[PDB]
């Protein structure tokens, strides 16, 4: 959460889908560093942050309205009907038993809504990024199609599930994988790559060849020749989607 600074447009999107009054309680499943947990707590919500990573607990702001729980999504220590709403912001793809995690969200929730910021790379438009860093695409392609995700949630919630695109602005503060789509030079920075787990997990010689090719293309006008029209877009669809329950 140095380059993964929560973006207010994502927070406003989550807040709008939650549609909860001030003083409501939400569970944040797969809270990671807790940036969104704190960001939503600062909107006037109590947040129960659940994250298995013992590391990511320590790397987190102590906040009066955030309670931290170390555990897995498939077995929440939170009681039945203990929260008004539930969120998982770019986390569900890291869960090992997605169905049981969904059942768990339904178990803890009262009258509110489940808001998931997720993705399907199969729904994304052509992005230059993957021509330099194929591992990002390959890692994204491991996760389920949006329809399967919608269906699993819908089956374990018995509330209508809907989905909407979250088109990415060109100036997102939260530097997740495809967020620097209009700022190619940001990928050359070690710290930007440090905030995107796919880089550390990828074959390093591969990452390095991508860096060399990106650097050459940026310095000899090749990137502009091949991809420069992308600079005129204010936003792009890279398959990011909000899945959420309704009445």
């Amino acid at each position: 959460s140095q380059t993964r600074v929560p973006d207010i447009r994502i927070v406003n999107a989550i807040i709008n889908l939650l549609n909860l009054p001030k003083g409501s309680v939400i569970a944040d499943i797969g809270a990671g560093t807790g940036g969104y947990s704190v960001a939503l707590a600062n909107q006037g919500l109590f947040v129960y942050a659940v994250e298995p990573s013992i590391v990511m607990r320590q790397q987190a702001v102590v906040h009066p309205q955030v309670e931290w729980f170390t555990g897995y999504a498939e077995n929440l220590a939170l009681p039945d009907k203990s929260v008004d709403g539930v969120i998982s912001i770019l986390a569900i793809h890291h869960f090992s038993h997605l169905e049981k995690s969904f059942q768990e969200m339904q178990r803890i929730i009262r009258d509110g809504t489940i808001v998931l910021l997720t993705f399907d790379i199969r729904l994304a438009q052509r992005i230059w990024l993957y021509d330099y860093f194929p591992f990002l695409w390959e890692d994204a392609l491991r996760f389920l199609p949006l329809d399967e995700q919608i269906n699993l949630l819908q089956e374990n919630t018995k509330r209508r599930v809907e989905a909407i695109p979250f088109l990415l602005p060109h100036d997102l503060s939260d530097l997740f994988a495809a967020a620097a789509w209009r700022r190619p030079e940001l990928y050359l920075k070690a710290e930007v790559r440090a905030g995107i787990s796919s880089f550390a997990l990828a074959n390093q010689d591969l990452v390095e060849k991508g860096l060399e090719l990106l650097t050459a293309d940026l310095n000899n006008g090749e990137w502009i020749r091949k991809y420069g029209e992308i600079h005129h877009l204010q936003e792009i669809d890279i398959g990011y989607r909000f899945i959420y329950t309704t009445l």
